[PDB]
This record gives C-alpha cells, structure tokens and sequence, in this order.
C-alpha cells in the first residue's frame, strides 16, 4: 500500500469531508484520527446517523476496504455521499495513508 499514492486519492475524493489530524475539525464528515481498532460511529462530538452509529463494526484493513469500496451498501442508511473505490490498489493504497496518518 503505496502511502504517497494514498495521499493524492484522499485529498481528490475525501478531503472536502474530512480531516486527519489528532483533534482536527469536523466538517460534513467526522475527524478521522485514532479510526483504526475503533468501532463505528465513536468520534467524539460527530452527530452520526443511526446507521452509522449501530453498524458495530471495527475499523480497519479489512473493513474499510469493504466500506470504501461501496459505503451505502456497507452501512444502508449513511449520510456520507460517496460512490465508493472500485479498485484494489486504489483502496491498498488510500487504506496506508490512513493508517499512517490518522495515527500521527
Ligand atoms: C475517502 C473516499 C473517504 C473516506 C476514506 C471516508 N469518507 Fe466519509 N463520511 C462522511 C459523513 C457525513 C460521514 C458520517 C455519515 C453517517 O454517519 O452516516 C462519513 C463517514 C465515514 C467513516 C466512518 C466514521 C466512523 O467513525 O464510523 C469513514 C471511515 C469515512 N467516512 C471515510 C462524509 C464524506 C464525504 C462528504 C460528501 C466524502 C466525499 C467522504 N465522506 C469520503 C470519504
């Protein structure tokens, strides 16, 4: 999972909805930092969907290259308007720049 790669396809398809940084703003979406090994829905101070909020999984590899890949079929339901990731790669590569950054 190519970390480079995955900066350029969040700020392309992400980062009008989201930031990454430890106690970063919340805009239309949730503050992603501390994502991974989290359940759903449990950024502090985010009003979720109840979709979102009782989906009851956790976040990491594995499950968000499932949710990427299509989020409203993931959880029915979500706010968050995106198509989703059809690729492998595209998502490998998006996945590693999360993992790092929302960890920092
Ligand atoms: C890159 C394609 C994106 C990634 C990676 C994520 N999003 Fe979003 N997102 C948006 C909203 C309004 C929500 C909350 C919606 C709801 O509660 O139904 C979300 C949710 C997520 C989550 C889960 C958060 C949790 O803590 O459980 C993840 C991991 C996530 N998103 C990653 C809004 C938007 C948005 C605005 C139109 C865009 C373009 C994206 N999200 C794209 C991405």
């Amino acid at each position: 999972g190519d970390v480079e790669k995955g900066k350029k396809i969040f700020v392309q398809k992400c980062a009008q909805c989201h930031t990454v940084e430890k106690g970063g703003k919340h805009k239309t979406g949730p503050n992603l930092h501390g994502l991974f090994g989290r359940k759903t829905g449990q950024a502090p101070g985010f009003t979720y969907t109840d979709a979102n909020k009782n989906k009851g999984i956790t976040w990491k590899e594995e499950t968000l290259m499932e949710y990427l890949e299509n989020p409203k079929k993931y959880i029915p339901g979500t706010k968050m308007i995106f198509a989703g990731i059809k690729k492998k790669t595209e998502r490998e590569d998006l996945i590693a720049y999360l993992k790092k950054a929302t960890n920092e």
